[PDB]
């Protein structure tokens, strides 16, 4: 067995999770959120406790007002960097794909579904019907649905993303995890490792590209186990060595760029099952990529 999943059974064995959960939320950076609570962009958040640090935020390449929830997670060591956003607002589906033009993103993950737990978390921000695009005038953005792949628990869509004053196009990914509940954890490692597979094997996450745009209803916690997750087994892939990776250390480096990533105990604990399995795959045994997705029902 590998190092992590000796500290897994440890903490299981001992049942100190949610200790351990909260001394990470303990040591977590505080940087300062200034732009965000300025009075002008109080309708421009989600959550009045989630919000970027200046450091780390996106800037929109506009004059009037630049900010938008969204912040750039760069991982120096593992070379990999994601924009973590909110699910956008009726107001600010505009300056949500005006950030994927200008950050040149290839693809958008969405851990959450619109309506959750009764309430709506995120607005339709996409198209769901070929024939009825949607233009967003504040922005000068036209956005088409090309295509959608649904399957059990996940759904792949192809958009066209569309600079109005430019006339340029770009296709767009969007990986929608359909399954995945609000302040709870996937169904399995499984399913979970299978639409991160997906998402990795269509390109999005390419150097080539701009940062891959992540977000749930909040940008923080779906979002966070997602991209410790892949940050995790990149960083394990790279050296080739399990051992290596310290999970807890690599949650606190991302909490640099972003506050509350993963909200949960048991969404670290299921962060530490979805890297420990994802492990066979980096390690060389393709086969499991098999496994899962027979498992995952899709
Ligand atoms: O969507 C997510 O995974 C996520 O982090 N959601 C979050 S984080 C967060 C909230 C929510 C929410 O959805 O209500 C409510 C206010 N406090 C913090
Ligand atoms: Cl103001
Ligand atoms: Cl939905
Ligand atoms: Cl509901
Ligand atoms: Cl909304
Ligand atoms: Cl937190």
């Amino acid at each position: 067995s590998m190092e992590m999943e000796k500290e897994f059974e440890q903490i299981d064995k001992s049942g100190s999770w949610a200790a351990i959960y909260q001394d990470i939320r303990h040591e977590a950076s505080d940087f300062p959120c200034r732009v965000a609570k300025l009075p002008k962009n109080k309708n421009r958040n989600r959550y009045r406790d989630v919000s970027p640090f200046d450091h780390s935020r996106i800037k929109l390449h506009q004059e009037d007002n630049d900010y938008i929830n969204a912040s750039l997670i760069k991982m120096e060591e593992a070379q990999r960097s994601y924009i973590l956003t909110q699910g956008p607002l009726p107001n600010t589906c505009g300056h949500f794909w005006e950030m994927v033009w200008e950050q040149k993103s290839r693809g958008v993950v969405m851990l959450n579904r619109v309506m959750e737990k009764g309430s709506l978390k995120c607005a339709q921000y996409w198209p769901q019907k070929e024939e009825k695009e949607m233009i967003f005038e504040d922005t000068n953005l036209k956005l088409t649905l090309i295509s959608e792949d649904i399957k059990s628990y996940y759904t792949v869509r192809q958009l066209e993303l569309e600079n109005l004053t430019t006339q340029e196009t770009r296709e767009i990914l969007h990986f929608h995890y359909t399954t995945w509940p609000d302040f709870g954890v996937p169904e399995s490692p499984a399913s979970f490792l299978n639409f991160l597979f997906k998402v990795r094997e269509s390109g999005s996450l390419s150097p080539e590209h701009g940062p891959v745009v992540v977000h749930c209803s909040a940008g923080i916690g779906r979002s966070g186990t997602f991209c410790l997750a892949d940050t995790c087994l990149l960083l394990m892939d790279k050296r080739k060595d399990p051992s290596s990776v310290d999970i807890k250390k690599v949650l606190l480096e991302m909490r640099k760029f972003r506050m509350g990533l993963i909200q949960t105990a048991d969404q670290l604990r299921f962060s530490y099952l979805a890297v420990i399995e994802g492990a066979k795959f980096i390690m060389g045994d393709s086969s499991v990529q098999d496994q899962w997705k027979e498992l995952s029902h899709e």
